[PDB]
């Protein structure tokens, strides 16, 4: 008699929240990690096209995981280890070089996305998208032509990250916790991201109504310098460290717990927003969602001023003027 | 009157739970996040000696940490910055380079920690110091003495990782969650590390008693394979990846969960041993210690066979073979 | 020598959270059991005068807390078993008998709170109070009075669990997560509590501003029913069950949390509000508060309308009429 | 256009993990609370005779849920509210009447089971049964019987916390914390419920190794001693209190936990043990059991003394001989 028959009577013999990680650089692992240690998933896979890399990337959270809630991790090229994943999150995409046009860059994203998403759809047909890979609101666009899903299940990182930032400035600048702030960045994500003031209140106090002068030139305590602020930081931590890992990593965990456990919390993501803000073309910009296992299940209809709907209008119209020109 | 004075009639106006972490190379950080996560610490430091780099670390950081129980999040070249620390994570050391002595690398391992632990202790005369840092045995020791701190407050990484890696191993073996499994490896960390096979159980059934041929060469099932593929699976992991961060990093925040929030659990962490297995040096080996608030509270005299004494004795020879030769 | 020594060798021999619940009825251990399995407190204190019930109650908890993070739990009716408690927890209190006036009660509760709230100082003299003992806005007062606490380390239960069923009924119309709602009931206590339209948003949308009738009586949709239905709620309970326990302890282990953990969170939670509102007397009232670990460090300064600002004066005049009345 | 349709622009439109209890008396309610507030599920069903007793529990703990992560919560006296359970739990029996005779009672349970465990069946027919209902090793078999499910999805509460206490007495013998104490109470709870002093352990190092007159007589330190005092405590709690709710509450939330998280975790609960211990009537004992997704996985074979075998053998005689009497 072996020694497991000695030990052990057995009675008995498919994961139900299975996640893929596609990219395994800083950003990837950032992600996975992240989403190990809020418990997502039951199985994790990991995709990349350096094999001796990905392996080592897969043992040395497999090693780690022994001290969590330890669910199945697989890695491969190939995207089979993929199948019925609930949630696809894609990091992978190219870095513009010096020089090379934003219209360039995207096509070269475009023509990665071309293998990628058609072999994930593949193998996890009802899965949602989560496109973390720069420059975001197109790539959104560009994986939801290519997958063919609707627009609930296809959704962009956004602005969920710049959000944070913002109100963690305005919790400083308050003498409150960032969590007892609310306000949202809307729009293209980085520079062009719009700061909504009317919606911006403390315990529902709007800041608007005790200060109408809020996100004017002729503020006084001058706002306009937090979201200024807000995309300096993005910038100043590529110019210091390199690359930015942690802070997109725990953004993307932030939606993912949301999807994974059906929280229908409100985050600013990348979604299909043609119909809204006089936008007749099929772009993607960040506007509040509800997220749930379904994806985005909701809108939250934000009301703008004429300055704030032109400047999403006008990112739109820059977005779609690089969309029109894509080869697929 | 200001928007904040307007908004916020205030009333009032240090930290209990502050973690150190030296050094934020892949290893540092892999402490760092996984730290973070685990929601341990309400100030958490970060020191290395390249500024630049360690000031994007730290902002990368915090961004992410918007997204958790945001603790303050600080860092410098100078150790004014890790004041008041609980707990103190050393993963600074020299890497061997090429025709290298191994006492040499440990003198300059020694030099190194002659201006860190001094400055640590300057500042957080409480702490416990958790030494990461390889050659991770010996570099504890070198902490202790420096540090003139009693024995309980200088613990090592030792055989934590190591051990959880067995018991993965045992389990698949039995088919049993490696949670339900029971198993130590102590000793010198990594290849002359110990199974011990007397104190292997699942529920209390000792698998010594139902098979008493486990650790022994006429083993018809061969466990010894299962030490073996531990080791290989250390290297492995460096052969493919370059480098181990996220094992250790999740190691260190289990030994670091257990003295943060007093579990009193039972860890095999490098800790003085003169006294037992007839060692009558100064050496740091793993054996089973109760962590807790005040660092290593207890050990558990594990009774070894000849063989196992006799292969920790040759470790602890080996070991303080090198650090009689030291000039502190 | 003894099994203990030969297993274990020692090296080593406060607590830091300790939470008294004060009163062992359906609420006070409704709390007990909420405040455990939130793992907020390393000691639990609970005081209450039936001895043998006492006992029962805490051997009973004992027994669970071994499947959680297992505290200290003692018990008696002498007050020096809550020595150095973080917070105290009053549930202690009389049931009005038939016949008994209302102002008789209170000075009966007022009679009881003379005998525990001098031991709960005298025992624990840096603790904050938390009332839950009804009707809690006065006795929130009677605390303060006889505890001679700074306004910070006194707060009441207050409107925190009616704004939580408030945003309930609010998401049910709204088609949205509670917890995605905001909204709050501030004043006294029940039937007389101010549903305040002027902050209810979704995702900062104020719903004030898209249907302008909403607090009104000529309101198409009548969310004043909202307000009412919440009341009624309470009553439903008592008349089905003949008491609420579940409801006000986890509404109490919520404060305990923002408290305990210092999470800087909003509360509607009974304060000493003279200053506000055009009220002139040591009256407590629901306002929002930010909890912490030095209990209220901050009030939000809502803007309330003539009729909100009129129907709290006219509660903090019914108050201070009983609490002029009161024989300390 | 509604204020819904106005803040609200909706995309899109079955519980995965719903726990029934049966009986919402002082044992049901605890389990109730303590499942919650381990957030095990997304829909709680509570059923009950006494109809406007059951709709006010329900209400309370409603109304508490908002504080956590809010499951649907359901209550009726018809059984179709508990359709796609994963688990139910049976709190539901008849407390032993002056002069009845031990076999009337377990008679008067079946008949309750014969009404009760068929609706169950109808609704849940995939469910996991779990037994709270005393005397728990005869009604898990009767539920077994009606169900006509599979052993591995009938489980009784068995030894779960009897094993708990033991391991408290331990740890404060040793001067160990609980959780690093091993040791089981096996076969009929209470009284006759054997002590396993071979699997009682700190690190695996074996308590009966170190000190072989452990469980006997001629015992210098007097270990018998505990398994008393785990069985007095029971008592003392009925004696002091009137019932133990919170306890078994709190040890029926673990076991939930193991099921309904897949932890693939050992207890020792009551489960059909015809094979082992020269035990050939179809009889329900505590043994070591992996509780999973699909209830008891795999039994984990304890070698037991002669003296164990003999004392659950007898437990096994006298719980058939009441068994074969019973009319289905
Ligand atoms: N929403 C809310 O805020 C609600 C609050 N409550 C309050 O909770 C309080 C307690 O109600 P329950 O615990 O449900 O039932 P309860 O009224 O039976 O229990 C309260 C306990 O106070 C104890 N007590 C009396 N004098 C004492 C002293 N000198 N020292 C220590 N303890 C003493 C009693 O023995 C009793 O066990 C009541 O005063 C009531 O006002 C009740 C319902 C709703
Ligand atoms: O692609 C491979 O080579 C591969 C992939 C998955 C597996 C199975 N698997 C897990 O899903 C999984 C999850 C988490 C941990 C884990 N393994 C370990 O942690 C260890 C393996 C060997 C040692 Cl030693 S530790 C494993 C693991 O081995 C094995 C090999
Ligand atoms: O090294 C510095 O110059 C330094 C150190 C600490 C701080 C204070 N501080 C925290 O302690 C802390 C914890 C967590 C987050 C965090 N800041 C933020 O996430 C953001 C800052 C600026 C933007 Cl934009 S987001 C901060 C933060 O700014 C600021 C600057
Ligand atoms: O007042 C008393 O009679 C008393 C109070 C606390 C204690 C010590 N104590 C704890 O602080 C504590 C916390 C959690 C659990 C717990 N005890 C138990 O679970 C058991 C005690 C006896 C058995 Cl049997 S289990 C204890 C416990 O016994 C002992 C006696
Ligand atoms: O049996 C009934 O009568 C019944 C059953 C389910 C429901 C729907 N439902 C939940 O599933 C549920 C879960 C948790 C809370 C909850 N209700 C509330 O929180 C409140 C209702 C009214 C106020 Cl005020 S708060 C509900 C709730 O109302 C309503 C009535």
């Amino acid at each position: 008699a072996t020694l497991k028959d000695q030990l052990i009577y057995n009675l008995l013999k498919t994961p139900q929240n299975k996640i893929t990680v596609v990219g395994v650089g800083a950003v990837g692992m950032a992600c996975a990690i992240s989403i190990l240690m809020k418990d997502l998933a039951d199985e994790l896979a990991l995709v990349d096209v350096i094999e001796d890399k990905l392996k080592g990337e897969m043992m040395d959270l497999q090693h780690g995981s022994l001290f969590l809630r330890t669910p199945k991790i697989v890695s491969g090229k190939d995207y089979n280890v993929t199948a019925n994943s609930k949630l696809v999150i894609i990091t992978a995409g190219a870095r513009q070089q010096e020089g090379e046009s934003r219209l360039n860059l995207v096509q070269r994203n475009v023509n990665i996305f071309k293998f990628i998403i058609p072999n994930v759809v593949k193998y996890s047909p009802n899965c949602k998208l989560l496109i973390v890979s720069n420059p975001v609101d197109i790539l959104t666009y560009v994986a939801w032509k290519i997958s063919g899903f609707p627009k609930n299940r296809v959704i962009g990182s956004g602005c969920n990250l710049d959000s944070a930032r913002f109100r963690y400035l305005m919790g400083e600048r308050l003498g409150v916790h960032p969590l007892s702030c609310h306000g949202w960045v809307l729009g293209e994500h980085g520079d062009s991201s719009v700061p909504v003031w009317s919606g911006m209140n403390v315990a529902g106090v709007s800041l608007k109504t005790l200060h109408p002068d809020l996100g004017t030139d002729k503020d006084k305590e001058q706002w306009k310098e937090v979201h200024k602020q807000v995309v300096e930081s993005a910038y100043e931590v590529i110019k210091l460290k390199g690359y930015t890992s942690w802070a997109i990593g725990l953004s993307v965990a932030d939606l993912a717990e949301s999807i994974m456990k059906n929280l229908r919390r409100v985050h600013p993501v990348s979604t299909m927003i043609k119909g809204l803000y006089g936008i007749k073309d099929d772009v993607f910009l960040s506007v509040p969602c509800i997220l749930g296992q379904n994806g985005i299940s909701d809108l939250v209809k934000v009301t703008l001023t004429s300055e704030e709907e032109a400047r999403l209008k006008k990112s739109a119209d820059t977005l779609w003027g690089i969309q029109k020109e894509l080869q697929f």
